[PDB]
């Protein structure tokens, strides 16, 4: 709510470092519109969820207003590529999940220690717990098949995979769990493929949101670092 | 061979990480094989084949079980998609090898930190050494040109280096050096690229053994990483 | 300089790691050139490049004939495929800062810590100066697009982008500032989208330059690193 939090949350707590790499992460991003003014669309896309991952590494809670403003947008400019994919998956799952997310973080903030930004608090899935999820995502990948058989389907069998996947990760990540980031690194060299190829068929792809998968998977290895000093922080010492 | 064994072979001393990686990456084959049942082949030399690593990665002996099934399976896959440099390279080189290797590495087994399983005895090659290493591998390369000019080649430049590299690793790796590891990061970037061609040349390339390149790499990172571990405690 | 000053500057001061991997970046140019005795000029161009950049990554000063070489062969071979953001980054801006570097790291050398080799003296910005350098990045490529406009510009945004990049990086460089590792990285990870879409219009790609930088790629992560422990010794 207030401007004082505001203030805390879009400055408080940073490393040099962190700071450094957003920074450059947005210049990039900036640099690229700057020659195409035209795509406004996708370069806002970028800017905002840029930050939203960036934030959700940092474990800060304003990562999900970010999140709403670029996956919305981010789906429709995944659809004026013919990337069905993306399009429903930002849409449909993306898009409420912002605010679910929003409500069971709120409940599990705290200090960290600086104390200038509240952190999540983040836990630890073990093997056993992981072994059930992974077989999860295999069972219920027969049931994205069954679904969307209406409307027919025409999912690439690539742009497919990336999608179970990304709900996996979507799912770990509201309910705090540290093995997210395992997962993401997976849809992040993924979703990278996607807008490669989608610069083939037709001969097209978007710069500003290509690049924004790359500088998700560069962060995406943050966030499992971060993450895991973050696990520690609430844990058994 | 005892049952108890390969209890621990295949389940013991892994770390929570190690774990929660290579049940990730078998997952990620899995959810592949759940859209594409229709080369099962293929999904099985991937399956087969990131153990095989990840186990050479831990140092454990039993990676050449599954090395022999990937392996045999995986030159089988690439000779369907024209990668006749690899096809070859697995066929001739590995399915013997993984023979040689297990020869070699059951000499030098040694317990590690739990005592809950045994690991291969690492060892570290000098400067010295690495640089006749390397050496070798540029004089040994007209001697694989030479050769190959009999019976016919179409050997497109990547795809012979990359065999190259690779058959140098593989013998560093049968003899229990580290440096094995710096290679593997090397013959892993040549042939995710080897499969990104073969779906230009022509539009058709597996998903599953683009896939189990990639994660190939991860772990050739870990690789690197749990060898100099495995250097520090047997010398 | 003496024979004595060159025998530290070549071989002073290497770790193991180091070492290893250079050596084997060199391996591995030197095969992609025993297949093809072709174009060595692209070969060359790797080579002293290669050593250009992990002699920038280890502060030593010599980095700068290397470059010199490097960046004149490369700035042709980049005309030869028809990459055209590169060729005139090269010989406009590459070119003479080779010179005004040599001038101005020359001034701030230091020992390092087994006292064989000669560290240039890293330093780093804080945030508030980062935030100026990125945001004169974003003024000065308006400022670039007036420059371009005259005679037309051929100019790909992608190829655009990386020219803005690549300077801000080198300007970092010159002046001996860790931050430039991190430009460096993006450079280098765009440069490899050039001559991945070098390949594709015309039909067309050198190995060397597209193994290079890769090769640059890995090398960028560990000057960071290294740059880091560089700051630490000089205060
Ligand atoms: C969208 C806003 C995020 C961009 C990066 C902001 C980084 C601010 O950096 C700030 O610098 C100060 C040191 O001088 C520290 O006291 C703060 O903890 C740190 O957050
Ligand atoms: C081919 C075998 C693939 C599965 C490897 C991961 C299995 C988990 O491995 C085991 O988990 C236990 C947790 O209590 C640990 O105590 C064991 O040391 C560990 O090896
Ligand atoms: C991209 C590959 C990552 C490899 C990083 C693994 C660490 C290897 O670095 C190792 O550090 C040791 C001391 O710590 C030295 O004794 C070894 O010479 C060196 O190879
Ligand atoms: C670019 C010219 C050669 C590449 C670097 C060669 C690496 C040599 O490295 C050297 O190896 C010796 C080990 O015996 C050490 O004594 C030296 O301190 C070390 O710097
Ligand atoms: N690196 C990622 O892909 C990532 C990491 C953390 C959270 N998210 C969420 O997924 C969407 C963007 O892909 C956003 O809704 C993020 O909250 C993505
Ligand atoms: N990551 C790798 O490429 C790698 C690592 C360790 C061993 N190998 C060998 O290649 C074959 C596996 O495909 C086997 O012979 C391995 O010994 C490859
Ligand atoms: N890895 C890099 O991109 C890098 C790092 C440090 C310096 N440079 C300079 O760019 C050119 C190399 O192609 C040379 O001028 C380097 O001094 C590049």
């Amino acid at each position: 709510g207030s401007l004082a939090w505001w203030k805390r949350e879009l400055f408080g707590g940073w490393t040099h470092f962190e700071a450094v790499w957003l920074l450059m992460f947005l210049g990039i991003q900036a640099v690229v519109f700057v020659f195409n003014p035209d795509s406004w669309l996708a370069s806002v896309a970028a800017v905002t969820g840029i930050l939203c991952v960036v934030f959700v590494g940092k474990g800060k809670i304003s990562n999900y207003l970010f999140g709403l403003i670029s996956v919305s947008l981010y789906a429709y400019v995944s659809y004026t590529f013919k990337l069905y994919g993306e399009m429903m998956l930002n849409l449909l799952v993306y898009v409420p999940v912002q605010f679910v997310g929003f409500a069971m973080w709120r409940k599990h903030m705290a200090l960290g220690e600086t104390a200038e930004t509240e952190e999540v608090k983040a836990k630890a899935l073990t093997v056993r717990q992981w072994l059930l999820v992974v077989a999860a995502s295999v069972v219920g990948t027969s049931v994205y098949i069954e679904w969307l058989h209406h409307l027919g389907s025409a999912l690439p069998t690539l742009d497919g995979v990336t999608v179970v996947v990304s709900i996996v990760a979507q799912v770990l990540m509201i309910l705090r769990y540290r093995e997210q980031w395992a997962l993401w690194i997976v849809v992040n060299i993924l979703t990278i493929s996607l807008w490669a190829v989608a610069w083939f068929k037709n001969g097209e792809t978007s710069l500003p949101l290509l690049l924004m998968y790359v500088m998700y998977l560069c962060n995406s290895v943050y966030g499992y670092i971060n993450w895991t000093k973050l696990v520690k922080r609430h844990s058994g010492q």
